[PDB]
């Protein structure tokens, strides 16, 4: 496996891989698992707040991707949500999420249904599409954060949150707290 040394490193790599029409998910998985998170590279853009998860975009992957770091406060989680049609890639960076996969609704009301749970281990990297099925992350802790790295092929900037009581959804419309390091207006 071809081991990135630094954030930029992986960066670089991942504008190889993504440079074509193919990508190899089990192949970029495996380069992203093999980076060993530093928070030294990436804490310019580690920005948090009191009451929700925060977005942080890093890198906009010539069209092909976006490469973000989510920040989540003590006890921080998402709803239950889609990806859009787009390839998503999930890594552990500091701290540690767990992943409930949920099955699909019908368009019948009623509780949403469990496929799997898990926690995501220090550096590890997982992978969602909507045909896997849909998905919820929260930070395990009440008393530590949680930092991942994330990265969306094609990128996308709205999704679907999902009501676990009925499976009704609503679109949601994704913001970035920050771009490059830099707040962007109005959290
Ligand atoms: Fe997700």
């Amino acid at each position: 496996v071809l081991k990135p040394r630094t954030l930029a490193d992986l960066i670089r790599i991942l504008h190889q891989l993504f440079a074509g029409d193919e990508v190899n998910v089990e192949e970029v998985q495996a380069i992203m698992e093999a980076y060993e998170s530093d928070p030294t590279e990436w804490a310019m853009y580690a920005k948090f707040d009191q009451y929700r998860y925060t977005r942080n975009l890093v890198d906009q992957g010539n069209g092909k991707f976006n490469l973000m770091i989510l920040c989540w406060g003590e006890g921080h989680g998402s709803s239950i949500h889609d990806h859009t049609n787009s390839h998503c890639f999930l890594k552990m960076l500091q701290g540690n999420l767990k992943e409930t996969l949920f099955a699909w609704p019908d368009k019948k009301s009623n509780e949403m249904v469990k496929k799997s749970e898990r926690v995501l281990r220090e550096n590890q990297c997982a992978y969602i599409n909507d045909s896997v099925g849909l998905h919820r992350v929260e930070n395990i802790s009440h008393t530590e954060p949680a930092v991942s790295l994330h990265l969306y092929s094609p990128p996308f900037d709205t999704c679907h949150a999902f009501d676990q009581r009925t499976g009704h959804k609503n679109k949601v419309t994704m913001t970035f707290h920050s771009k490059f390091g830099i707040r962007t207006p109005n959290a």
